[PDB]
């Protein structure tokens, strides 16, 4: 399988592409998809740049141009669940939105039109991971074209999601739009902050250690695949 | 211009088809895109599906698989504007988003990360079809993942977006994919509702007229390009 690789940041991709084999760079409508392998597997990795929008557009090209066969989402997110530490690794069985609503016509809060109310990682690539895996935990993030930084907003989600483990703005729009294109996916995150209302200054400290994390998982998770 | 011409639901896109000569249809991952032209302009349309995601994907492929050179999205909206009557169109000179929250780091409510806080129609594009233009209205559309049935979020919408004429799903997605792809954009809707209480049972009622009214706005301007 040719492997589509997306984070949102920069610091989310950098030790990527420092893993990256025979490396080559290709500008696209404005972005840079990086092409090489990684421990054999034939890769294009990408940043998309923040939210659901930007996420989307990468995973569409990275189906549409580069015929990828699966994708795998890395980087940092907030940690929301009981005993979930910063620095900590969740592998995203289940991922939803936390702040959409067409309830009006009888979908779930959360629910998209015409859509599922969660989205899954592949299970055959979260059995793997499972086996090679760093403290980490496995259960739901909660995507939202919002950086959460307040307890009231944890608290918000969690009443409509009371498993949640992680809040980003990425991993379910990454979920949604590889399920429409027919496509494998796997949303791996590192906790840079606990989405309180500090999280946005430790989020500042801590996105290159979180970036780096969820990079060494996924690099493990390639190793063995 | 090759143009793209996105609607969120088939019967927003039902009459521009019917107006589509040497019609064909291309199937790519899992979508249908329709070819042809329109009044002499080659275009290309699509049902996106709805929301962000789904708006922000087939903007990807407009541009990297058909190489489009604009976009135009067509389509139903709630009226929330004094003056806005159901069955009025509204031509969105602004677009922005009223669900989106980075505040956290600055950001005004309503921006995304790493994007601006307005999204434009193209201005040309408008200066073109306020000549072609049926009661209309020119102004702000405001976009979100949530379908708008109830004064309270009307309101919530209002006190950060005073001027908002409009609200609706993928608009500011759109211009965003756009902008970030570099590709002018013209949105246009029609009201099928006033976004309260009752707002599904008249989007039901009316989508179809609301769906056309913008459609023949669309083709008033194709004539006039
Ligand atoms: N409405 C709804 N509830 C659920 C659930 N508990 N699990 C999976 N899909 C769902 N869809
Ligand atoms: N690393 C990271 N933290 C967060 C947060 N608190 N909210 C949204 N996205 C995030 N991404
Ligand atoms: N923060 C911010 N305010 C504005 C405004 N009033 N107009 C355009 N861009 C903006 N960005
Ligand atoms: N036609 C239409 N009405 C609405 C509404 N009230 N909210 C969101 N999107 C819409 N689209």
């Amino acid at each position: 399988m040719k492997i589509g690789i997306i984070a949102a940041m920069p610091e989310e991709l950098a030790y990527l592409v420092q893993h990256l084999d025979n490396a080559q760079e290709q500008v696209v409508l404005g972005n840079t998809y990086h092409t090489g392998t990684i421990v054999s597997h034939e890769v294009v990795l990408v940043e998309s740049g923040i939210g659901k929008v930007m996420s989307a557009m990468s995973v569409a090209i990275l189906a549409v141009h580069f015929q990828v066969d699966a994708l795998i989402n890395t980087g940092s997110a907030g940690a929301v669940a009981e005993g979930i530490a910063v620095g900590d690794v969740v592998i995203a069985d289940k991922l939803a939105y936390h702040d959409v609503d067409v309830t009006a016509f009888g979908y779930a809060y959360g629910q998209m039109a015409q859509q599922p109310l969660y989205f899954e990682s592949d299970k055959t690539f979260v059995a793997q991971i499972q086996e090679s895996l760093q403290n980490w935990h496995l259960g739901l993030i909660a995507t939202g074209d919002s950086f959460v930084a307040g307890n009231d907003k944890i608290e918000a989600i969690k009443s409509h999601f009371p498993e949640v483990l992680a809040v980003e703005m990425e991993g379910a729009a990454i979920a949604q739009a590889a399920h429409a294109l027919n496509l494998p996916v796997l949303v791996i995150r590192a906790m840079s902050d606990n989405a309180n209302h500090e999280a946005n200054i430790f989020f500042d400290e801590f996105i290159i250690e979180a970036g780096r994390r969820s990079a060494q998982v996924l690099l493990a998770f390639l190793k063995a695949l």
